[PDB]
Protein backbone atom coordinates (compact mmCIF):
# COMPACT_ATOMS: atom_id res chain seq x y z
CA UNK A 1 0.00 0.00 0.00
CA UNK A 2 0.94 3.75 -0.02
CA UNK A 3 1.77 3.74 3.71
CA UNK A 4 3.72 0.50 3.85
CA UNK A 5 5.63 1.59 0.78
CA UNK A 6 6.61 4.84 2.51
CA UNK A 7 7.82 3.08 5.62
CA UNK A 8 9.80 0.49 3.62
CA UNK A 9 11.58 3.37 1.74
CA UNK A 10 12.21 5.41 4.89
CA UNK A 11 13.79 2.48 6.73
CA UNK A 12 16.60 2.22 4.15
CA UNK A 13 17.84 5.68 5.16
CA UNK A 14 17.63 5.12 8.95
CA UNK A 15 20.91 5.95 10.63
CA UNK A 16 19.50 4.81 14.06
CA UNK A 17 21.35 5.86 17.28
CA UNK A 18 24.79 5.89 15.59
CA UNK A 19 25.24 9.73 16.17
CA UNK A 20 23.13 10.04 19.34
CA UNK A 21 25.71 9.67 22.21
CA UNK A 22 27.93 12.45 20.83
CA UNK A 23 28.38 15.30 23.26
CA UNK A 24 26.44 18.09 21.50
CA UNK A 25 23.74 20.51 22.49
CA UNK A 26 20.94 18.21 21.29
CA UNK A 27 17.61 19.04 19.57
CA UNK A 28 15.14 16.71 17.81
CA UNK A 29 12.54 17.46 15.15
CA UNK A 30 9.56 15.41 13.99
CA UNK A 31 8.78 15.30 10.26
CA UNK A 32 5.10 14.31 10.51
CA UNK A 33 3.58 12.48 7.51
CA UNK A 34 -0.16 12.74 7.07
CA UNK A 35 -2.20 10.84 4.47
CA UNK A 36 -5.18 12.93 3.10
CA UNK A 37 -7.03 12.49 -0.23
CA UNK A 38 -4.94 9.59 -1.37
CA UNK A 39 -1.59 11.51 -0.96
CA UNK A 40 1.20 12.05 1.56
CA UNK A 41 1.58 15.47 3.18
CA UNK A 42 4.04 16.98 5.64
CA UNK A 43 2.82 18.90 8.72
CA UNK A 44 4.59 22.20 9.47
CA UNK A 45 4.25 24.83 12.22
CA UNK A 46 4.69 28.55 12.19
CA UNK A 47 6.56 29.43 15.36
CA UNK A 48 5.03 31.98 17.71
CA UNK A 49 6.35 35.58 17.27
CA UNK A 50 7.15 35.50 21.08
CA UNK A 51 9.87 32.83 20.91
CA UNK A 52 13.64 33.14 21.51
CA UNK A 53 14.82 31.06 18.48
CA UNK A 54 13.33 31.77 15.05
CA UNK A 55 10.06 33.65 15.86
CA UNK A 56 7.49 33.63 13.04
CA UNK A 57 9.35 31.03 10.95
CA UNK A 58 8.08 27.87 9.35
CA UNK A 59 9.61 24.88 11.19
CA UNK A 60 8.88 21.28 11.97
CA UNK A 61 7.78 20.48 15.52
CA UNK A 62 10.70 19.82 17.82
CA UNK A 63 12.99 21.29 20.41
CA UNK A 64 15.71 20.78 22.92
CA UNK A 65 16.35 17.51 24.62
CA UNK A 66 15.74 17.44 28.32
CA UNK A 67 16.65 15.02 31.07
CA UNK A 68 13.26 13.19 31.02
CA UNK A 69 13.70 12.09 27.39
CA UNK A 70 14.72 8.43 27.16
CA UNK A 71 16.26 9.08 23.74
CA UNK A 72 16.20 11.53 20.84
CA UNK A 73 12.89 10.29 19.41
CA UNK A 74 11.26 10.96 22.78
CA UNK A 75 12.40 14.59 22.58
CA UNK A 76 10.65 14.91 19.20
CA UNK A 77 7.38 13.37 20.53
CA UNK A 78 7.35 15.45 23.70
CA UNK A 79 7.84 18.64 21.84
CA UNK A 80 5.27 17.72 19.16
CA UNK A 81 2.72 17.05 21.94
CA UNK A 82 3.39 20.42 23.58
CA UNK A 83 3.13 22.32 20.30
CA UNK A 84 0.23 20.65 18.47
CA UNK A 85 -1.32 18.16 20.88
CA UNK A 86 0.03 15.11 19.08
CA UNK A 87 -0.25 12.17 21.43
CA UNK A 88 1.98 9.07 21.56
CA UNK A 89 -0.58 6.63 20.31
CA UNK A 90 -1.13 8.96 17.32
CA UNK A 91 2.34 8.67 15.88
CA UNK A 92 4.56 5.87 14.71
CA UNK A 93 8.22 6.83 14.55
CA UNK A 94 9.60 5.08 11.54
CA UNK A 95 13.18 6.27 11.26
CA UNK A 96 15.94 8.62 12.19
CA UNK A 97 17.41 10.55 9.26
CA UNK A 98 20.75 12.21 8.97
CA UNK A 99 21.47 14.72 11.64
CA UNK A 100 22.08 18.33 10.97
CA UNK A 101 25.21 20.07 12.40
CA UNK A 102 24.74 23.68 13.39
CA UNK A 103 26.91 26.43 15.06
CA UNK A 104 29.87 24.09 15.85
CA UNK A 105 28.27 22.79 19.08
CA UNK A 106 24.75 21.61 18.10
CA UNK A 107 23.25 18.50 16.55
CA UNK A 108 19.62 18.36 15.39
CA UNK A 109 18.32 14.83 14.82
CA UNK A 110 15.21 14.41 12.57
CA UNK A 111 12.70 11.61 12.93
CA UNK A 112 10.00 10.78 10.43
CA UNK A 113 6.65 9.89 12.03
CA UNK A 114 3.43 8.50 10.47
CA UNK A 115 0.44 10.35 11.85
CA UNK A 116 -2.88 8.69 12.63
CA UNK A 117 -5.80 9.74 10.38
CA UNK A 118 -7.93 10.90 13.41
CA UNK A 119 -5.31 13.38 14.74
CA UNK A 120 -6.47 17.03 14.54
CA UNK A 121 -3.89 19.70 15.36
CA UNK A 122 -4.61 21.77 18.47
CA UNK A 123 -2.11 24.60 18.04
CA UNK A 124 -0.71 25.82 21.34
CA UNK A 125 -0.52 29.64 20.86
CA UNK A 126 2.37 30.08 23.36
CA UNK A 127 4.53 27.96 20.92
CA UNK A 128 2.89 28.01 17.56
CA UNK A 129 1.02 30.63 15.57
CA UNK A 130 -0.17 28.23 12.87
CA UNK A 131 -0.11 24.57 11.69
CA UNK A 132 -0.48 23.64 7.99
CA UNK A 133 -0.05 20.71 5.60
CA UNK A 134 1.91 20.68 2.34
CA UNK A 135 1.62 17.84 -0.12
CA UNK A 136 4.84 15.91 -0.22
CA UNK A 137 4.92 16.09 -4.06
CA UNK A 138 5.20 19.87 -3.86
CA UNK A 139 8.86 19.52 -2.76
CA UNK A 140 9.69 17.98 -6.16
CA UNK A 141 8.44 21.07 -8.13
CA UNK A 142 8.47 23.88 -5.60
CA UNK A 143 7.97 27.58 -6.26
CA UNK A 144 11.48 28.98 -5.56
CA UNK A 145 12.24 32.64 -4.70
CA UNK A 146 15.87 33.80 -4.21
CA UNK A 147 16.00 36.14 -1.14
CA UNK A 148 21.60 35.21 -1.90
CA UNK A 149 19.66 31.94 -1.00
CA UNK A 150 16.69 29.65 -2.00
CA UNK A 151 13.20 30.02 -0.40
CA UNK A 152 10.06 27.93 -1.19
CA UNK A 153 6.61 29.63 -1.41
CA UNK A 154 3.59 27.41 -0.96
CA UNK A 155 0.04 28.70 -1.34
CA UNK A 156 -2.65 26.64 0.36
CA UNK A 157 -5.46 26.28 -2.26
CA UNK A 158 -8.04 26.00 0.59
CA UNK A 159 -7.60 29.67 1.56
CA UNK A 160 -4.91 31.36 -0.67
CA UNK A 161 -2.53 31.79 2.28
CA UNK A 162 1.12 31.82 1.23
CA UNK A 163 3.86 30.33 3.50
CA UNK A 164 7.63 30.70 3.14
CA UNK A 165 9.67 27.63 3.89
CA UNK A 166 13.45 27.82 4.13
CA UNK A 167 16.75 26.60 5.59
CA UNK A 168 16.97 23.26 7.30
CA UNK A 169 13.19 22.86 7.22
CA UNK A 170 13.07 23.23 3.46
CA UNK A 171 16.05 20.92 3.12
CA UNK A 172 14.56 18.12 5.20
CA UNK A 173 11.25 18.34 3.33
CA UNK A 174 13.04 17.84 -0.04
CA UNK A 175 14.95 14.91 1.42
CA UNK A 176 11.77 13.10 2.64
CA UNK A 177 10.05 13.77 -0.71
CA UNK A 178 12.98 12.26 -2.63
CA UNK A 179 13.13 9.20 -0.34
CA UNK A 180 9.45 8.39 -0.57
CA UNK A 181 8.44 9.58 -4.09
CA UNK A 182 11.45 8.84 -6.36
CA UNK A 183 11.06 6.15 -8.96
CA UNK A 184 7.33 5.35 -8.50
CA UNK A 185 5.05 3.82 -11.16
CA UNK A 186 1.66 5.46 -12.04
O1 LIG B 1 18.22 28.66 14.06
C1 LIG B 1 17.93 27.62 13.55
C2 LIG B 1 17.28 27.42 12.19
C3 LIG B 1 16.94 25.91 12.10
C4 LIG B 1 17.65 25.26 13.34
N1 LIG B 1 18.12 26.39 14.17
C5 LIG B 1 18.71 26.21 15.44
C6 LIG B 1 19.99 26.65 15.72
C7 LIG B 1 20.53 26.37 16.96
C8 LIG B 1 19.81 25.64 17.90
C9 LIG B 1 18.54 25.22 17.59
C10 LIG B 1 17.98 25.53 16.38
C11 LIG B 1 16.58 25.31 16.15
C12 LIG B 1 15.85 26.42 15.74
C13 LIG B 1 14.48 26.36 15.67
C14 LIG B 1 13.84 25.18 15.98
C15 LIG B 1 14.61 24.10 16.35
C16 LIG B 1 13.92 22.88 16.74
F1 LIG B 1 14.71 21.83 16.83
F2 LIG B 1 13.41 23.02 17.88
F3 LIG B 1 12.81 22.56 16.02
C17 LIG B 1 15.96 24.12 16.43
Amino acid sequence: SMLDDAKARLRKYDIGGKYSHLPYNKYSVLLPLVAKEGKLHLLFTVRSEKLRRAPGEVCFPGGKRDPTDMDDAATALREAQEEVGLRPHQVEVVCCLVPCLIDTDTLITPFVGLIDHNFQAQPNPAEVKDVFLVPLAYFLHPQVHDQINHIFEYTNPEDGVTYQIKGMTANLAVLVAFIILEKKPT
